[PDB]
């Protein structure tokens, strides 16, 4: 099996996992609709309560299975319990990470032409204050790079430059991937994450500058920070604060598992993966909390910085932000420096979702690193087109595979493991190794509370609002669905070829 | 490897794998639509310089490939070829029958649930002279039995009853396929044939006796049987027969080579292989053709069976037809013999059409029969979700498999076996074992004409006609070209996950 070399490439690979799109597009939207920082203590609560527990129960199962030549959840549930089911179920940890890879890796690849767009200087102008003057050239830059529907057909028409970069971004991925764990992931990691930190912390201190008539960068803020105990009562946050948290974290997604089980069967989790959380909500809510909202709330009061959270996933990081930045010298290389910090963030956490395909390949059908990743990458890339060219396609896979999916397969895994498998069996296999021990409340947080917490929101979800997606959605939701159930009945058809070549032997 | 018992099984297996939907419900339509005696000169003349060389060529590959225990074309393809280009190229003989079998067999259960329908008499009744109020009534019946659109979206809604239909259409497929070549498709085989015989022949006599002021059965025939000479010259007359050659023989579809590679290394394949192909043509010319244009002629006059012909592939055998019959004293059960021989003549070709995606699973990946015929109908059952629900997927997977693809395929299959293989070896193949030789004059047939004659063609269509199904069709095509592509690379993986389980002995 292949080891990281290094503890630091370990927990470097293992934050670039984490931190991400989610923090920087995802977290900003979700906590401005949310009220801000009536977000947060249901946030910071998530992420006790559910966060860090699923974090160690991941890297453990993940190293468990490492040890016995097996880094995804088909395998590994397996070996956690020996029933058939066990092995579909496990399906998820590979179904999950290839469908939101699917989607994710494009929205990376628009990061990565915005950033050579911004940099070259071919960008719109906005007149030389209407709001709408400024915000339309972007809008519509946007708009023609992915080819939003200008009529009645659900139809894109992304540009050619668009659709080229796509490629380069999947052959980026690949280049780094095909290296293998340390020589690939592990060392892009170690020139990744102090990149992005740097870039991110200029873009912190060019946002705290803003000033307009509006507003000033303290006023995001305030906003953000400032507890709204009214809304911890709306269950619609609780279930935008837990999704946010196993977004952002990649929990359920297969993924920190399998990084996990390139971890020597010695080495600890505890502290490790308690780290890589760490270091990915401080990227969160201090670096990602700090750029949009503020620079937003600067420039257009709160309400209006709301609204825009609420008007569309892409409207505050790829068309506000640079129009913000359009207004202020030098802030077309901002721009660059924003989607050029997008891109990184993306690039560390897409290879992390190509893993598992990989790894099963690898471990289970005993495929070459080379063959597992060009056809992990041409699966990924043919599937794309989809979400390129179907419009709202992006939408149904983030919420089957990256929004319920995730919360699924997060109780699944920990029903497996600390239900089945065993409690007392899971806390040793955590906690061995350990440069800390697990505090001993999380044992009982890891049983109890945290099964519960999730199954009681899965069931609120499940009642209050899937409904809506199943019955108020157009009628081309049912292409994307038709074809993820097909990924699944494919991969559970790899699972089935992998159980007979074993047999075989 | 298993073995066709008995010679009569074999050649009754292959007439049956031949004589199908094509015989009676393309066949009278394209013949219609192509001025009836026009069609028919092309039509004997591509039988004998393209369906019976290519028969004969598709035995022979396939006994010759079933003698090293190989059944479909990627290895095959290699085994004559060995170049890792003829592994892909072959990937066409499983993409081609899976996804006609995804169409075909929805078509074939159209015709089991009419049959039922028929026998139990839920049908609807006509006014007790009006062609309109008569067809209207059962152009009614199959639009909502298929759940043709109503409105702007394309989108079908299949009743609950064709669904089930479809479900235990599978169903039987699978449980004549489960039992094997010699217990199941031949047993089968052994029953079906006779029996389609027999109701057919009915089926014509009955015909036979029709007569109304606009005609009688008698002028249908004329029509068929009457050479137009202008026609020799439209290049769409020949296309069509061409087309329908390779369509009714199934020629080009994996399907004949499947089943020859379960003949003995010894056994004759020319002698055989001509009888399959004859028994063909008279199920065909003799029954096919005397049964629904004579009807539509005796009803309503040579001008308007014509129009009816080309208002639509269906509207013959599933509308006219039985609206006809229901003028006709027992005519609801007429109509069910018709879709009861309908049935019947599907199944024994879908079966064949499933083969070979079953024998690939078998001999190259190892299967069990058991799986590869439940892992086959499930990818079938699955993947004909696409045909039910969106409108007009039927048609884009038949022409890309069904019309363009096999006559891509025979011209391949006809250049990898005798150019590059080798022509005189592949002749000697062919005549081994053979209880009469080829006639000499095929050697040059096969290794000069043949292949000019659909290389022509091919180049014909190409430019004169698929630049229209590329420009002038709904956006929704590219849903399905979208899923059969998928399912190509499905296929390409499967053969390199076959290739890698070979070098790992
Ligand atoms: C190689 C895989 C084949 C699948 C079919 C996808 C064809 C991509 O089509 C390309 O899309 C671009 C973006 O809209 C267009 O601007 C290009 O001109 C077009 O050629
Ligand atoms: C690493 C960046 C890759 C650049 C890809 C080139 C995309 C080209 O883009 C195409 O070509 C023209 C360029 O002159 C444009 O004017 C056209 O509108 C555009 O369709
Ligand atoms: C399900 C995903 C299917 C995507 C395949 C779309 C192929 C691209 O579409 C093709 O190229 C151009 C680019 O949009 C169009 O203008 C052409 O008319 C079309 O043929
Ligand atoms: C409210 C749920 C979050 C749990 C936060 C736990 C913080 C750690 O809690 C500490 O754990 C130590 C190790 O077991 C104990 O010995 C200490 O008494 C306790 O303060
Ligand atoms: C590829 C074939 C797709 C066509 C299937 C459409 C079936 C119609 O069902 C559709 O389901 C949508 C999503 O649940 C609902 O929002 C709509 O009410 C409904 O039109
Ligand atoms: C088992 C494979 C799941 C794929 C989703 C297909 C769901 C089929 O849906 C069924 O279609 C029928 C025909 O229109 C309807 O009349 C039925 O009421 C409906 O339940
Ligand atoms: C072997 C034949 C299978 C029969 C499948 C039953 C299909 C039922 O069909 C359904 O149920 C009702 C029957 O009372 C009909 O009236 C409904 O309209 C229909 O949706
Ligand atoms: C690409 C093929 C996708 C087919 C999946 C369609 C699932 C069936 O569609 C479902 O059931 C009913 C039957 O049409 C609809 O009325 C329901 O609103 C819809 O949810
Ligand atoms: C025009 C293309 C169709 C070919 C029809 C060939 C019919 C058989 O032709 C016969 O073949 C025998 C066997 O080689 C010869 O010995 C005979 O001379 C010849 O009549
Ligand atoms: C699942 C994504 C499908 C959307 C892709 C539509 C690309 C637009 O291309 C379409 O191609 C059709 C077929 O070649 C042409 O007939 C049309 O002119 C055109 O709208
Ligand atoms: S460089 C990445 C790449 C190129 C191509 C051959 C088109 N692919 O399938 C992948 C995604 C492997
Ligand atoms: S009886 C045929 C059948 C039933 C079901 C389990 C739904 N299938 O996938 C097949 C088509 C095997
Ligand atoms: C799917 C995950 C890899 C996403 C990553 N945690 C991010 O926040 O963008
Ligand atoms: C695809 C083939 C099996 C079709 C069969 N030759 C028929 O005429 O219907
Ligand atoms: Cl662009
Ligand atoms: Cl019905
Ligand atoms: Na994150
Ligand atoms: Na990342
Ligand atoms: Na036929
Ligand atoms: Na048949």
């Amino acid at each position: 099996r292949e080891h990281w070399a290094t503890r630091l490439g370990l927990i470097l690979a293992m934050a670039g996992n984490a931190v991400g799109l989610g923090n920087f597009l995802r977290f900003p939207v979700q906590a401005a609709e949310n009220g801000g920082g009536a977000f947060m203590i249901p946030y910071i609560i998530a992420f006790l309560l559910v966060g860090i527990p699923l974090m160690w129960i991941e890297w453990a199962m993940g190293r468990y299975g490492g040890a016995q030549g097996h880094g995804t959840t088909p395998a590994i549930f397996y070996l956690l319990w020996r029933n058939r089911f066990a092995k579909i179920l496990g399906v998820f940890g590979l179904w999950i990470p290839l469908v939101v890879a699917i989607y994710y890796v494009y929205i990376e690849s628009w990061t990565l032409g915005f950033a050579i767009k911004f940099l070259v200087g071919l960008v719109p102008e906005p007149p030389p204050t209407d709001p709408d003057s400024i915000l339309r050239p972007f809008k519509e830059f946007l708009y023609s790079y992915i080819g939003v529907p200008k009529g009645d057909e659900p139809i894109l028409k992304p540009s050619l430059f668009a659709y080229i970069v796509f490629l380069i971004t999947m052959c980026i991925n690949v280049s780094i991937l095909i290296r293998g764990i340390s020589k690939g992931i592990e060392r892009f990691a170690k020139i990744a994450m102090p990149t992005l930190f740097i870039l991110a912390v200029f873009l912190v201190i060019r946002v705290f500058l803003l000033e307009t008539p509006n507003g000033t960068a303290a006023d995001g803020l305030n906003f953000l920070w400032t507890p709204d105990f009214e809304k911890l009562k709306d269950p619609g946050v609780w279930i935008a604060a837990v999704g946010q948290i196993f977004f952002t974290l990649s929990l359920g997604f297969g993924a920190i598992i399998t990084y996990a089980s390139y971890v020597r069967k010695d080495q600890d989790i505890v502290l490790s993966g308690l780290t890589a959380a760490t270091l990915n909500e401080k990227a969160e809510v201090i670096l990602g909390g700090s750029i949009s909202i503020p620079a937003a709330v600067a420039f257009f009061g709160v309400a209006n910085a709301v609204a825009i959270a609420k008007a569309g996933a892409f409207n505050l990081g790829f068309i506000t932000l640079p129009a913000i930045f359009s207004q202020t010298a030098g802030g077309t290389f901002l721009g660059f420096l924003w989607f050029f910090l997008l891109f990184f963030a993306g690039l560390t956490s897409s290879i992390a979702i190509m893993q598992p395909m990989i790894a099963f390949l690898e471990d289970e059908l005993k495929l070459s690193r080379k063959h597992a990743v060009l056809w992990t990458a041409a699966i990924v890339f043919f599937s794309a087109h989809l979400v390129m060219f179907l419009n709202k396609s992006l939408d149904e896979m983030d919420f089957w595979a990256g929004t319920i999916g995730v919360v699924f397969f997060g109780l699944t895994e920990l029903i497996i493991f600390f239900w089945i498998f065993g409690a007392d069996k899971a806390w040793e296999e955590i906690n061995r190794g350990g440069i800390i021990k697990v505090p001993r409340i999380y044992y009982y947080v890891m049983r109890y509370i945290t099964p519960a917490f999730l199954a009681v929101l899965l069931v609120v979800w499940a009642r209050e609002y899937i409904p809506k997606i199943m019955e108020e959605t157009h009628w081309t939701v049912w292409i994307t669905r038709f074809y993820i159930i097909g990924l699944f009945l494919f991969l559970t058809f790899l699972v089935f070829l992998a159980e007979r070549r074993r047999n075989h032997e």
